[PDB]
C-alpha cells in the first residue's frame, strides 16, 4: 500500500500527469458539469491504475480526490473543491509538510470559487478580493517551497487564473481602470494589482525616494519576484505615469501608500470589480 510522499520519480511523474490530465477535461470559463467532473474521476482512474494497480489501495490523498468528486457529482463549489484535493496531493508528492499542503490546498480552491463566481453575484466583489489574497498566500508560499510543491501550485493554480474577464480623479477609481485595461485573464488581473501593491510599498519603504528611484527599486522588485515579466514591467512603466509622474502625483501616492495602504488595494479591488460587474 503506497504512501504519496515516498514515491519514486517514475511514480510522481505519473501522478502529476494524471493531474494534468484531469485539469484538461474542465473549461474554467463555464459553470462546471456533471461531465467534466466524470471526466476527472475516468483521468483519475486511469492515473490510479498505473500507480497502485487496477485493485490496489488507494493512497489517502488519491481517496480523497475520489470522494469529493463523488460528492460533486451527487450535488462550482464541487469542482473547486476536488481540485484543492488535488493540489494538496500534488503538494504532499512534493515533499510539503501537512501544513503546506493545507494551505496549498485552501488557497487553491479558493482561486476556482473565484473562477466560478459570476460577476453579477452578490458576492462578486468579496470573491474578488478573497481571490487575491489566496494569489498573495500562494506567492509568498512558492518561493519558499520545494519544487514540487511549486509545481503543485502552478499546474492547479494557473487553470483557474486562467479565467477570462473583460470590462463592462480618484486614485484608487484610476488604478482600477488602469489594471483592467490591460488585462484579459484573472491572472493578468492580480499579478498587476501586486504590481500596484508592490508601487504602494515600495514608497512606504523608502519616503525618500524620488521618482526615478521608486521606479528603480520596483523594477528590481518585479525581477526578484515569484512566478511576461516584460509585460508586467511594461505595466510598472504604465503606473508610472499615472501616479509616479511629477511631484504632484507622487505627493498624492506617498500619502496613499504612508497612510491608507491596505484600505487603498481593497478599494482598488472593490472598483475592480465594480468595472467587472457594472455594479455599485
Amino acid at each position: 500500500s503506497l504512501l504519496l510522499d515516498d514515491v519514486d520519480n517514475e511514480m510522481a511523474a505519473i501522478a502529476m500527469q494524471g493531474f494534468r490530465s484531469m485539469i484538461e477535461q474542465f473549461n474554467v470559463n463555464n459553470p462546471a458539469t456533471a461531465k467534466e467532473l466524470q471526466a476527472m474521476e475516468a483521468q483519475l482512474t486511469a492515473m490510479s491504475d498505473q500507480l497502485v494497480g487496477a485493485d490496489g489501495e488507494l493512497p489517502a490523498e488519491i481517496q480523497a480526490i475520489k470522494d469529493a468528486l463523488a460528492q460533486a457529482l451527487k450535488q462550482a463549489d464541487g469542482l473547486a473543491t476536488a481540485m484543492g484535493q488535488v493540489a494538496f496531493a500534488a503538494a504532499k508528492v512534493g515533499g510539503g509538510s501537512a501544513g503546506t499542503a493545507g494551505t496549498v490546498q485552501m488557497n487553491v480552491k479558493q482561486l476556482y470559487k473565484t473562477a466560478f463566481s459570476s460577476t453579477s453575484s452578490s458576492s462578486y466583489a468579496a470573491a474578488l478580493s478573497d481571490g487575491y489574497s489566496a494569489y498573495k498566500t500562494l506567492n509568498s508560499l512558492y518561493s519558499e517551497s520545494r519544487s514540487g510543491v511549486q509545481s503543485a501550485i502552478s499546474q492547479t493554480a494557473n487553470p483557474a487564473l486562467s479565467r477570462s474577464v473583460s470590462r463592462s480623479a480618484d486614485a484608487s477609481q484610476r488604478a482600477a481602470e488602469t489594471i483592467v485595461r490591460d488585462s484579459q485573464t484573472l491572472g493578468d488581473v492580480y499579478s498587476r494589482l501586486q504590481v500596484l501593491d508592490s508601487l504602494m510599498s515600495t514608497i512606504v519603504s523608502n519616503p525618500q525616494a524620488n521618482q526615478e528611484e521608486i521606479m528603480q527599486k520596483l523594477t528590481a522588485s518585479i525581477s526578484k519576484a515569484p512566478q511576461s515579466v516584460d509585460s508586467l514591467q511594461k505595466f510598472a512603466a504604465q503606473l508610472e505615469r499615472e501616479f509616479v509622474d511629477g511631484e504632484r502625483s507622487l505627493a498624492e501616492s506617498q500619502e496613499n501608500a504612508f497612510r491608507k495602504q491596505p484600505a487603498f488595494i481593497q478599494q482598488v479591488l472593490v472598483n475592480i470589480a465594480s468595472l467587472f460587474s457594472g455594479y455599485l
